[PDB]
């Protein structure tokens, strides 16, 4: 494929995720997904017991599998651009090559907050909110990480936003060129961002990961420094799936949260 089929199969997927019935949709939306089970930690975070291991949110899985599979490696200082409740600064902090996590988010209106909690290295964490992660000056680092992408049923919305993130990263690895980086794309099967991924890739390496963890109603996928291959490749095999798991009836695949340990480093 040129890149345009690519294009018109994930606007394809848009189109029929937008015709669902909220019946299909919530079926669709977590069927055969890898799902954590929060029954324990939706408690914990309910009453306010900050002094637990287990993830404040489920990126800290989704990190998890990113990393444990290796497309990132978390070593030294982590700036986490648009934390919301701190599930991947909690889970870099847990690691041991791992030396200062700045975590940066708004938190501001219906925002997700920085949740305070006593888990595995929490101590070498600094949040900030009232942030904005586009205007934060350029400091130096060893990783890049930055989850944010807000969903739109408007694919052109959803590319713009993607956009803004991929000439975040750029800016943030023109000081640090050789560090590391994880990097949400909200839409990677749009056209303008597939060119500057690919542009990106020839720049800087990495490549496409679609995670377990991420629901079908959203593309999202990881453009990552230690992944590889074709991006439109990439992107359409996940298209692919997508479409397919549209007569997926079934429930999600259940997996227990992860507990990253309560202490300090
Ligand atoms: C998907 S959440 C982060 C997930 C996180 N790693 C976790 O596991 O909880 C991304 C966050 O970035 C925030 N955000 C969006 N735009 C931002 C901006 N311009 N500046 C700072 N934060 C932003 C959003 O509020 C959102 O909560």
């Amino acid at each position: 494929g040129p890149g345009s089929t690519g294009a018109s199969l994930g606007m394809m997927w848009k189109d029929k995720l937008n015709a669902m019935t909220k019946e299909e949709f919530t079926r669709y939306k977590r069927a055969g997904v890898m799902e954590t089970d929060r029954k324990e930690a939706r408690d914990y975070l309910k009453r306010g017991d900050g002094k637990t291991g287990l993830s404040v949110s489920r990126g800290t899985a989704k990190l998890a599998w990113m990393e444990e599979r290796g497309y990132v490696e978390l070593t030294g200082r982590v700036v986490d651009l648009g934390c919301g409740r701190g599930g991947w600064s909690y889970y870099a902090a847990s690691r041991p090559h791992v030396m200062d996590v700045r975590a940066y988010t708004l938190g501001v209106g219906g925002h997700e907050v920085p949740r305070i909690t006593e888990s595995y290295g929490w101590n070498i964490v600094k949040f900030k909110s009232r942030v904005d992660i586009h205007t934060l000056p350029v400091e130096r680092t060893d990783v890049i990480m930055c989850d944010v992408g807000e969903s739109s049923p408007k694919w052109s919305v959803e590319s713009e936003r993607t956009i803004k993130i991929l000439e975040l990263l750029e800016k943030w690895k023109v000081k640090n060129p050789s560090a590391d980086f994880v990097v949400k794309v909200l839409c990677p099967y749009s056209v303008e961002v597939m060119e500057r991924l690919s542009v990106m890739q020839r720049k800087w390496g990495g490549g496409l990961v679609r995670n377990p963890y991420s629901r079908n109603s959203t593309h999202e996928m990881y453009f990552t420094s230690r992944a590889g291959g074709n991006i439109i490749g990439a992107v359409t095999a996940c298209t692919e799936r997508l479409l397919g798991r549209m007569a997926r009836r079934d429930g999600p695949v259940v997996v227990p949260e992860l507990n990253l340990g309560t202490g300090t480093r």
